[PDB]
């Protein structure tokens, strides 16, 4: 077997989060809004699906504007009141294909903690997933390498991480790393992706928001 610990010392050092509230959460909100605003011009430069107009970082950019807004006129130590405050912003001010999937992600999300003061890693996991079902069934035929599929195999990475990693850094890092992944492997799902050379644009500006989190979550700013 292994040694028997039974040391009373408790472990040193200080860069990793096991509870998130609310104001932690706001300032994710705050920095993944600040880092899709940064990236609004190229990921609308990407768009070409369904139609190549030119707007999906500035619809992105103006729904997460409206969830930001809200945000930081009421803030809360609550993470559940917290997230009905910036799902209502994101949902009275939504555009496009990508901002109407983007605030229906995060309805979903913020559904999930509605009644928590502060969430640990595997809630913040199975919040992106209760997102994610809630995007999908928003949507009445989704299509496959956009940013549904980048949320969801995001939302699948954090379940797994999450089941050994108390350390919500570590849980956001490897979310980043394996949407990532999913977005890059957008253009093998999507034809025209692949014909024009680009990767999703809703799913790029999901992964300015995510890494955006990730700084938050760091107690850096964009
Ligand atoms: N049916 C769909 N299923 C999944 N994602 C979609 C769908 N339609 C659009 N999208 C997402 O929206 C992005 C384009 O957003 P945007 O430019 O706002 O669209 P539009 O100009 O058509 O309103 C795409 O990259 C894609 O991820
Ligand atoms: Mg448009
Ligand atoms: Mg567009
Ligand atoms: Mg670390
Ligand atoms: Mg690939």
């Amino acid at each position: 077997h292994h040694h028997h610990h039974s040391s009373g010392l408790v472990p040193r050092g200080s860069h990793m989060i096991s509870k998130i509230n609310g104001k932690l959460f706001a300032d994710m909100i705050i920095q993944g809004a600040q880092n899709l605003s940064n990236n609004a011009d190229l990921v609308d430069s990407l768009n070409v699906y369904p139609v190549p107009d030119g707007d999906t970082g500035t619809n992105m950019n103006l729904t997460m504007t409206s969830g930001r807004e809200e945000v930081e006129n009421n803030l809360s130590k609550n993470i559940g009141e917290l997230g009905k405050t910036f799902s209502k912003g994101l949902l009275m001010g939504a555009r496009g294909n990508s901002g109407v999937i983007l605030s229906q992600l995060f309805r979903g999300f913020c559904k999930n903690i509605e009644s928590e003061s502060e969430i640990n890693s595997k809630l913040l996991a199975e919040s992106f997933q209760a997102g994610v079902e809630t995007a999908y069934k928003a949507v009445m035929k989704p299509v496959e390498g956009t940013i549904l599929t980048v949320a969801k195999d995001a939302a699948q990475a954090a379940i797994e991480k999450a089941n050994n990693t108390e350390d919500c850094i570590e849980l956001m890092e490897y979310i980043i790393v394996k949407a990532n992944e999913s977005l890059e492997n957008t253009p093998n799902l999507l034809a025209v992706l692949k014909e024009v050379g680009v990767v999703d644009s809703g799913g790029k500006g999901l992964l300015c928001v995510y890494e955006g989190f990730l700084k938050a979550l760091k107690g850096e700013k964009v």
